[PDB]
């Protein structure tokens, strides 16, 4: 029971990932859902400024990630995605993380291609008048503070639960000795009302909001406002009848409401945007999800339905530049663009053949379709989509299988998924340019169709715990952004074909009584097999190795990355947020962590991120902004080193 710090998660299951959030992690996270991932060999983290990055797993980037709270999805407003789901998602305030990696499952929703996040809450039970809390502070360089809350307090037909947060943190510098523009602030606060009428049935009502600023480096225009409002109903009876175990309900209301601006958190420059201007922008979405478990003999098979509906808006500032006069975004009205619909059914089915062999095998059938709702384009032109709809019914499915070794404890697996998903919001309503000879991007992005083939092992010995999961897949119909500066600066979306390949690896020793010792690998390759080019944004290779001494009360620990040079870039290509332009330098970095458990309800943890002081960049982050001082390209570059400690108590 010696109390860590975490540096890195293993496979603990072919494929998936759990971690529980509310453990303090080594290179410290903002109150950001990106930064909890970068423990999760495979993924990678564009940075943007202080927090809210833009997380990319085996490469891929985007809403090829289903990232979910509670089930329900959280879906940003800006075209820049400078607001990006994860930016709203504030992972210590939840009690459960899980990764699912690849297109291996069809419970969570539709166009799971790189992989499924799932954030949850677990429902609370006491079975007398009874109350527990969870808290934490933290505090560390540059001014972070990271406090949470987390209360409940109930009998056996109920409870009640707060959770809260309020993190923040001002400008962080570099291994250089500037100051970045990163300072950010968020906070949130929901409640959950849970009935409890007997020991099978759970019925919760839930309601919260939050808020949040956010300067960033890499944009010309920063966050001052992540408003975001949620309701909830969960429906959970259990053990309905001998075969029918769980039936689970549920229904999901998130609104965000987001603002850009240059003048809130910086000064408007020289550079094409000089006068003072901002951008409101909301995204309102409402969805469910109702599924039945059947479990008897040798079988489990989960059977579902979901749907989800979302619609977007925008508005913004005008500044007159005889009188110098500015009119906010508010004054002005809503201008929907978009809406969105999704209607989902899926099944999924695991055999329990024999103690060493399973085979799971899932599918699933959506239709998803999209209405254009701008009558005009922005001077104003015609939209020529005016009013338009498309729709599409996108088949998708996955078998996977896992055999347990005879002699020693060792699981293989191999697997072979297919995903198939609508085009984004940003992928069809941000691009300022179709493919070649196309009216819009609305009317021609086709939807993205991955096939890939998953495999590895699982081995826990008595010593040694370690894990490997390797893939190769065909991405048909890629969604690729392209960049040029021409009038003016423009991104065009095309469809490509991309042969893509990588893999993760990692294993944990146990020396001595006292002594452990981890290692993690992750590798991530694409092609774009259209134009024989690389694939753009894609993290280069990256280990991660760690020591740490424990002693029963306590713990200490080293722990260095070390990243390859990145060569293979395809300039002025990406998404809609990042273009390659310049190949990557390799660089290591060090740190030291150590956590001490006072008493039963009080633990103690502190470390140093970056002991040498690099100055170093990764090859995903952002470029400069030339109005920050920011060089031809420089991407923002990392932090330097950084000083934390936090305190959690638990009654």
């Amino acid at each position: 029971l010696a109390p860590s710090v975490v540096t890195g998660v293993a496979q603990s299951s072919p494929l998936t990932i759990v971690t529980n959030p509310k453990e303090p992690r080594q290179p410290v996270p903002a109150s950001d859902g990106a930064d909890y991932l970068k423990t999760i060999p495979g993924f990678a983290v564009i940075r943007n400024g202080g927090s809210n990055g833009d997380p990319v797993l085996r490469g891929m980037f985007g809403s090829r990630l289903n990232i979910l709270t509670n089930g329900g999805m959280m879906l940003g407003a800006a075209p820049n995605r400078a607001d990006a789901p994860t930016s709203y998602i504030s992972p210590e305030t939840y009690d459960k993380l899980t990764v699912i990696k690849g297109p291996q499952t069809v419970l969570w929703g539709p166009g799971a291609s790189a992989g499924t996040i799932l954030f949850e809450r677990e429902p609370e039970r006491f079975g007398e008048l009874g109350s527990r809390v969870n808290a934490s502070l933290l505090a560390g360089s540059n001014g972070r503070f990271d406090k949470v809350l987390d209360a409940a307090a109930g009998n056996r037909l109920g409870y009640l639960r707060f959770t809260g947060n309020h993190a923040q943190s001002d400008d962080y510098e570099d291994g250089a000795g500037n100051t970045v523009p990163s300072r950010w602030k968020k906070w949130n606060g929901d409640v959950a009302v849970g009935w409890t009428p007997d020991e099978d049935t759970l019925i919760e009502l839930t309601a919260g909001k939050g808020d949040g600023e956010a300067r960033y480096a890499g944009r010309g225009m920063d966050g001052s406002q992540f408003k975001r409002e949620s309701l909830g109903l969960r429906f959970v009876k259990s053990n309905v009848s001998d075969v029918l175990e769980k039936v689970e309900a549920q229904v999901y209301y998130n609104y965000a409401d987001h603002i850009m601006d240059n003048f809130r958190l910086r000064t408007p420059d020289p550079s094409m945007m000089p006068m003072p201007m901002a951008s409101q922008v909301d995204r309102r979405t409402l969805g469910g999800r109702l599924a039945a478990t059947w479990r008897w003999d040798d079988f489990k098979l989960v059977t579902g339905v979901d749907a989800m509906r979302n619609e977007h808006r925008a508005r913004g500032s005008k500044y007159d530049m005889m009188t110098d006069y500015y009119t906010d975004a508010d004054q002005f009205p809503w201008s929907k663009d978009a809406v969105f619909h999704n209607y989902g059914a899926f099944g999924e089915l695991t055999w329990f053949a024999a103690e060493r062999d399973r085979l799971i095998g899932g599918l699933r059938l959506d239709r998803a379709s999209v209405k254009d709702y701008r009558q005009t384009l922005k001077h104003a032109m015609a939209n020529p989509t005016a009013n338009d709809t498309r729709a599409d019914t996108l088949p998708s499915g996955f078998v996977r299988y896992e055999h347990d070794l005879a002699d020693s404890p060792t699981t293989l697996y191999a697997g072979l998924g297919h995903a198939e998903r609508f085009p984004d919001y940003w992928e069809l309503f941000s691009p300022k340019r179709g493919p070649n000879g196309s009216v819009n991007a609305f009317d021609k992005i086709k939807p993205e169709k991955t096939t890939q083939l998953d495999f590895g092992l699982q081995y826990n010995g008595d010593k040694l715990q370690a894990w490997a999961s390797g893939y190769v897949g065909v991405v048909q119909d890629f969604i690729l952004f392209s960049y040029r500066e021409g009038m003016g600066s423009s991104t065009q979306a095309t469809n490509v074909d991309a042969r893509i390949m990588g893999g993760e690896l990692g294993a944990s020793y146990q020396l001595t009584g006292n002594w452990k010792t981890d290692a993690s690998l992750a590798y991530a390759w694409g092609k774009n097999s259209s134009d024989d080019r690389a694939l753009p944004q894609i993290p280069p290779l990256e280990a991660r190795f760690g020591l740490t001494y424990e002693e029963g009360d306590w713990s200490a620990g080293s722990l260095w990355r070390v990243v390859a040079p990145q060569n293979r870039i395809a300039r002025d290509q990406g998404n809609v947020v990042g273009k390659d332009f310049d190949k990557s330098a390799g660089f290591g970095v060090f740190s030291l962590n150590g956590a001490y458990r006072v008493t039963r309800n009080v633990k103690l943890s502190a470390g140093v991120d970056n002991l040498f002081d690099k100055d170093y960049t990764e090859h995903l982050n952002k470029a400069g902004d030339a109005g920050f001082g920011f060089s031809a390209n420089e991407t923002v570059p990392e932090p330097g080193r950084t000083f934390w400690t936090k305190v959690d108590f638990s009654f």
